[PDB]
């Protein structure tokens, strides 16, 4: 048991390590010295106009949503290779992955936000571009409803001052989560997650000795962004309601539908 | 180019497919399997001369092993999809309601490499299960079978291969009406490709054929009206036959088929 830890931690580091365009060590190397400013839309005009960087435009409240959903996008196609790379996952039937990455993805990408993040803003466009916070909330309701739950999460999540290594079994541990609805085989997702777990709180004793109650603050941390999952699906439903003209991605309509 | 798209999923299917046409063909003409035609013979074959939830009884029993063949078939299947081009491209979502809606049409076409008139090879080739005997099993339990042999004489008399059958099948899983499909317009391209080099194998394979290839895309119309009857049997017997079990894989294939 416990030498099957290091290697499983291993594996999965590795799997994150090739399939996530964006590192927080990477991500934390540019928020500590250039990137683009974004305040303003003039500034978003400058970093759409080649200096940074879809359906028709709107407005300026709507193409930030937009991109925000082009994010999701792309994160899922990253969390979906990394956890084919995870052990046994692939052996999951094909409906069991697509449960399992339909009910997690958001979780993760919450987390994973806070990678990319500090208390004035959120890299964006492979590090590039930095859009700031306050831009981000001077958007029209409901759009900017979305934006500062996630700000607030994030920065108490970087307080545990998680590494990459730390994050990829964080990560793994929010996917292979054995409570999804519809989930078929239950018993071997849990099987999974238990491993994973156990190789977490392995991986902590050994990269944060001094740390206190950090297992069991991170088991905390998964109920949370399960909360803030819950309120973000609430905001969604309203943006669906109230602004008919904008679109939502195929791709989110599959993983909002009830 | 099109000759490549032909041999990349032919080489697909012998890396998948533990049966071939060819294999069978040559086992039900003889090139022995012990045969299976009534309540001592099938004991004598479960007994090790030849090889799940408790039993119950025997037609019971057989509806069970019709169950495990359409999950180990469902994994071939699987793994065949995802070694076509472009399948694994799609998104994960759309890769399982392909499957969903399309292992059944596959299964049955493949079913009819290893039936003849008289039965069925079971058990990798080992044994041979009569009509006779299947046909004689209890209601509803036996009202699945008489329409499978049915379709597969007639679709066995076009005498295909397993060259023209990795096409077919490949033709069947990338369909562009499956309910529910996100990119639409993305597996119609894919269905097409295949549909152009299956019309262009057949034209070398088979020179001298008149009208294959609408024979074979009548064929795929005869295989979906198949499934259509046949999940109607499958409800039916979910809702008279309170005690036998229905896999999780099947309950989640025939969850809303009407
Ligand atoms: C640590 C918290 C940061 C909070 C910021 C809000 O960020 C988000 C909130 C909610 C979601 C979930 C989505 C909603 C459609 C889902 O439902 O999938 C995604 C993001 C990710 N946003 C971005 O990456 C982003 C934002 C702005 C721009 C730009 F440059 F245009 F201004 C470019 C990219
Ligand atoms: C012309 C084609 C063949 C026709 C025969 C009927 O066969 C079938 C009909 C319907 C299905 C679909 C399933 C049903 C639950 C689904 O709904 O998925 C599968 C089979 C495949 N049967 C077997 O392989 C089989 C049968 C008997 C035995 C044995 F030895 F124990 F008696 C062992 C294996
Ligand atoms: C192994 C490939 C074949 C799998 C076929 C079974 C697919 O079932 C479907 O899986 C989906 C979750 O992914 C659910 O949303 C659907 O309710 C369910 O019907
Ligand atoms: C790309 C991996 C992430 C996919 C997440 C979205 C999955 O959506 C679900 O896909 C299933 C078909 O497979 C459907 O049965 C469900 O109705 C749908 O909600």
């Amino acid at each position: 048991q416990v030498a099957d830890l290091k290697a499983f931690s291993k594996h999965i580091y590795n799997a994150y390590l090739k399939n996530f365009n964006m590192t927080k060590k990477k991500a934390r190397s540019i928020l500590t010295g250039a990137p683009f400013v974004i305040h303003d839309i003039e500034t978003l005009w400058q970093a759409e106009k080649g200096l940074v960087w879809l359906p028709p435009y709107k407005e300026i409240s709507v193409h930030v949503f937009y991109r925000c959903q082009c994010t999701t996008v792309e994160t899922v196609r990253e969390l979906t290779e990394f956890a084919k790379s995870i052990p046994s996952f692939s052996s999951l039937f094909l409906n069991d992955q697509v449960t399992l990455l339909k009910y997690g993805v958001h979780e993760a990408i919450f987390a994973m936000l806070a990678s990319i993040v500090n208390k004035d803003g959120l890299l964006v466009a492979n590090g590039s571009g930095f859009v700031t916070r306050e831009f981000l909330r001077s958007l029209r309701k409901p759009f900017s409803d979305i934006i500062e739950p996630k700000f607030e999460f994030a920065v108490k999540f970087n307080a545990l001052e998680l590494d990459d290594s730390d994050l990829a079994l964080f990560i793994a541990a929010i996917i292979l989560c054995g409570d999804r609805p519809g989930l078929m085989n239950v018993p071997r997702v849990e099987a999974i997650q238990d491993t994973i777990l156990r190789a977490l709180e392995f991986h902590l004793q050994a990269n944060h000795p001094d740390a206190q109650y950090l297992f069991p603050k991170l088991l905390q941390k998964m109920a949370d962004l399960r909360q803030l999952v819950t309120e973000h699906a609430q905001m969604m439903q309203r943006i669906k309601k109230t602004e008919t003209e904008t679109s939502l991605h195929p791709l989110l309509q599959e993983i909002y539908k009830d």
